[PDB]
């Protein structure tokens, strides 16, 4: 139906992750900017197409020193479609990045995990938004 | 008015920081690829929101070398919305990157401030663009 | 005509540059995941506009250690608009990136050259993709 449609949503503290986050392994963001649509749900960082059409998302993901290298993935569907890497050093915070344009059908989910290393001493700063680019019949 | 607004801006010199920038801390960028609305003011390097609706950004800021680590800001309205860092070593020029869905009103103002650091042995190859996404009631 | 073009590529291996690659320099996507307009030559990796209108550019291209730093650059024509920045070490994959907005008329080509280092090792997890923001007349 709308034809308008975009999210974005932050990570704005430096908590430890849940425990169900220990288990799912997917990246959370407490504070929503955008959710227009009400396409994105907060609740499981998941954005869920309404319609078939070209889609864009972008995410950067900021770490501190813990030991630990980390792999951050985009899931379509349970499937992994990009991916970003980050290093580790008690130098400055770093950020796994990147961004891609798909095709989502309606109830195609999309979502970010955390597929290598850890996010323990939290993921402040963090991004992940997208929108509709235009739809498709 | 008119729904199409885009703006894209370059560093293109390893020039130092002005006596203005080194008080405002504020980034500029010299080179203006694309300013449809002219809603970009590049004498002062912020965008201003012609009208209501859901704005994208992104930005890439590029250092050398300079015993200095660096936080760049993307300031609304002189607050900060997201921020990107980047270390500091003489093997390579390194950037800090990030990106972001905001709605903005009509005379909102969106430009990248450096919270930390400075970018003494200039700052070229940076990279500062927005565009509007759709607009709203 | 078609108001509605996108474009998004990645590579899926870690295998070498070819011959031809090692003489043109550019770098290519074995994967397509959107191809709107048809207007991306996956053969060259190169997208050539359709007509006049402000287009959007992403890039990632991650390497691996090989004992050299590399300088990715979006040519378009055949001149660097933007570049991005790697470093070199063994302990995690890192990725040059940027991003950018620009005016291409009917015929602009739009392609990632590597003007510095080499991609030896594999250059997996890149990304490459782009959209029209809007037509101009
Ligand atoms: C999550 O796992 C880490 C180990 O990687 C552990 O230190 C942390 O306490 C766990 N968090 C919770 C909430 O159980
Ligand atoms: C800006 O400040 C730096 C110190 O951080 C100084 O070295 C530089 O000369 C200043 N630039 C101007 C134009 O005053
Ligand atoms: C490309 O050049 C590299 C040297 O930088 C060489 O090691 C490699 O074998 C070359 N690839 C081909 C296919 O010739």
């Amino acid at each position: 139906g709308s034809a308008k449609v975009a999210f974005s949503a932050i990570r704005s503290t430096n908590h430890e992750p849940s425990e169900m986050s220990n288990r799912t392994m997917i990246i959370y963001f407490d504070q929503v900017l955008v959710n227009i649509g009400n396409n994105f749900d907060s609740e499981r960082s998941t954005f869920i197409a309404p319609r078939k059409g070209i889609y864009s998302f972008n995410f950067h993901v900021v770490k501190v020193y813990n030991r630990q290298t980390i792999q951050v993935s985009l899931m379509l569907n349970g499937w992994p479609v990009i991916s970003a890497f980050a290093g580790d050093q008690d130098v400055t915070r770093e950020a796994a990045s990147n961004g891609v344009l798909i095709q989502m059908e309606k109830g195609d989910r999309a979502y970010l995990k955390l597929e290598r290393g850890n996010l323990m001493g939290g993921w402040k700063y963090s991004t992940f938004s997208g929108f509709l680019v235009f739809p498709l019949g």
